[PDB]
């Protein structure tokens, strides 16, 4: 009995409350149970915030009801809008899982902090070594993160039993892994005290250190190797990182986010709608819950009872010329397929 749903990247491409509710309808009617809301990344922080001072009252509202931060020029969901989505989700039995990504994938947060609190403040929270990451070793940085987590927790309230702490694609130019264990553990126990379970991307789970991780942290496992196109890098990561079966063997809750079958990156083109349709059929024909390592079937899990669930991820990077509703209508078949194939 599985945890299954949608990860929706609203940081790279914005979606109206109406369209978000349509995604919820699909999840619900297909027998799924969560919406993982990826609202914070480099390009935007897509919800209202007291702490980052992104307020509906400060915004320009479009005819479509969508609030635009006049400094960043980017959209965000108001608290009233989020309360409307929360009520709708809750009545449909769909859990909302917020994702506040760190230590990387957080430039929009930096940019809001800089504007409101100033550049010297912001630089003090950053890694001295890499300019695109929070300093996971700085107590003050941890305190700051936790203050924003508290706000996000307050916003989603009882619609959420899990909070996603991100943890993807960080430290690529540096050695930072040991301190990541410490950082992620601190975040998980802070959430635990708030009555929340932790979700996290698999990227930082390596053989050398993974046994130090809070074994209650729940893993969203997307790729063995970060989908690197460099084959020497792919080989190092596969030797260093933990596999999905290795995690299962240690007792972890793991959801299969397999980027080969379960990531879609919508892009307007003459074949977008056909391609999306085909993706659904491809998952139906060729994907099953035990297939975790991209398209590779040699290491598949035969005992799928151990795999906690799966999600379709709709990523926003390439979707600039597409409307939210076009994306939603065209990915419906694929989202249904992933949910049904996961639940059986």
């Amino acid at each position: 009995t599985k945890q299954t749903g949608l990860m929706l990247d609203i940081a790279r491409h914005f979606y109206s409350p109406e369209v978000i509710k349509s995604f919820i309808d699909t999840i619900s009617l297909s027998g799924g149970n969560f919406l993982h809301l990826h609202f914070s990344d480099h390009e935007n922080y897509a919800i209202e915030s007291h702490l980052l001072n992104q307020r509906a009252e400060n915004a320009v509202q479009g005819k479509d009801g969508i609030y635009i931060n006049p400094y960043t020029g980017k959209p965000f969901l108001s608290y009233r809008q989020l309360d409307d989505i929360k009520a709708y989700a809750k009545a449909k039995g769909i859990e909302l899982i917020p994702e506040l990504d760190s230590p990387n994938h957080m430039t929009a947060i930096f940019k809001l902090v800089q504007k409101d609190r100033g550049v010297k403040y912001l630089q003090g929270l950053k890694s001295r070594q890499v300019d695109d990451e929070i300093d996971i070793t700085n107590a003050d940085s941890i305190t700051f993160m936790q203050s924003l987590m508290s706000e996000v927790i307050d916003i989603f309230g009882d619609t959420s039993q899990h909070f996603h702490i991100g943890g993807d694609e960080f430290g690529y130019s540096v050695e930072s892994n040991h301190e990541f264990i410490t950082y992620a553990n601190k975040l998980s126990y802070f959430l635990e005290k708030k009555g929340l379970k932790t979700r996290m991307w698999n990227d930082g789970l390596i053989k050398n250190t993974f046994e130090q991780i809070n074994p209650n942290i729940e893993i969203t496992y997307w790729s063995y190797d970060g989908d690197t196109q460099d084959k020497n890098e792919a080989a190092e990561r596969r030797d260093m990182r933990v596999s999905l079966p290795e995690l299962l063997a240690k007792g972890f809750t793991v959801l299969n986010y397999n980027s080969y079958y379960l990531y879609i990156v919508p892009k307007a083109s003459p074949t977008f709608s056909q391609d999306a349709a085909f993706a659904a059929k491809d998952v139906i024909k060729n994907w099953d819950l035990g297939v975790w390592d991209g398209r590779n079937t040699k290491n598949r899990v035969q005992n799928t009872h151990e795999i906690a669930g799966a999600a379709l991820s709709i990523w926003g990077e390439d979707a600039k010329a597409l409307k939210d509703e076009t994306i939603q209508k065209n990915t419906k078949s694929l989202l249904e397929a992933v949910i049904h194939k996961t639940n059986g």
